[PDB]
């Protein structure tokens, strides 16, 4: 069949990310135009919850990446600023980026820069897992490798990134999907980075709950972000626990609005 593999790049989505359709089916995907490991990392993915990979390719200098597109866009867009969003549909989101989040822990991946910019949504409002440009293996034959690089971005950083010289990976991107938590309950972050120089991280480790962010939010999420946003990362909730909470597992919100007719 000829020009099944010509695609033409219609628009700007985010290196540079572009809208890809294809000449002949019409098929949407988005190009990543630059890479070693992060193609590596991206060929170990498959789950309903992580964006898919379907190749590269190389011309030269620039790499080309073939990977999903989203039509929902960023979860970040779906954050009303200062209010955040409905918390059946948080919980709901919270839900799908634990389920990728357990997938990549499973296979020894961890993400390093989960936020709301890298959270992507499908036609069905489904949440897919985006960037592992900065992403490692932190467990390979069944052998755990602490980790000593500073990287992600400030507000979602885990503490003892800022405070240790080593530490584990997992209970670091617990972390992040905590402050992914409040962002899209309170549509606010709570600190700049969680230092003791930091006045909004010093009120949270005293409790001062009557303060923004967490005054938005209600008492059944709050509990389960007190065990998330916990600095001691060995005390720190695991996903396992999370998965038992009592908010995480409330009756909240409605499936998908059916097609239906009366009489
Ligand atoms: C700003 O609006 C959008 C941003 C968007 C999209 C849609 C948007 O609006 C509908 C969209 N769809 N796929 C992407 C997209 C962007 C980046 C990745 C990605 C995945 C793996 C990786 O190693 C590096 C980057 C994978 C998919 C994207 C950005």
């Amino acid at each position: 069949v000829p020009f099944v593999e010509d695609w033409d790049l219609v628009q700007t989505l985010g290196g540079e990310v572009q809208l890809a359709v294809n000449r002949v089916t019409e098929e949407a995907v988005a190009v990543k135009i630059v890479i070693k490991k992060e193609i590596c990392i991206n060929k170990m993915l498959n789950h309903e919850n992580v964006v898919k990979f379907y190749g590269h390719r190389r011309e030269g200098n620039i790499q080309y990446l073939f990977l999903e597109y989203c039509s929902g866009g960023e979860l970040f867009d779906r954050i009303e600023p200062d209010i955040g969003m409905p918390e059946p549909d948080a919980q709901r989101f919270f839900h799908q980026l634990m389920a990728g989040v357990v997938y990549l822990h499973g296979i020894g991946i961890t993400h390093r820069d989960i936020k709301p910019e890298n959270l992507l949504l499908d036609e069905r409002d489904n949440l897919k897992i985006s960037d592992f440009g900065l992403a490692t293996v932190f467990r390979y034959n069944n052998r755990e490798r602490l980790l000593n690089k500073m990287c992600g971005t400030l507000p979602y950083v885990a503490p003892e990134l800022l405070k240790r010289r080593e530490f584990h990976a997992e209970p670091v991107d617990v972390w992040s999907c905590g402050i992914v938590l409040t962002a899209m309950l309170a549509g606010e972050l709570p600190w700049d980075q969680p230092s003791d120089s930091c006045q909004e991280y010093s009120d949270w480790k005293e409790k001062k709950t009557y303060l923004n962010p967490w005054k938005k939010i209600d008492s059944a999420p709050l509990a389960l972000l007190h065990k998330i946003l916990v600095e001691n990362p060995s005390a720190r909730i695991t996903i396992p626990d999370i998965k038992k909470d009592r908010w995480y597992n409330k009756p909240l919100k409605k499936g998908a609005k059916r097609p239906r007719v009366t009489s």
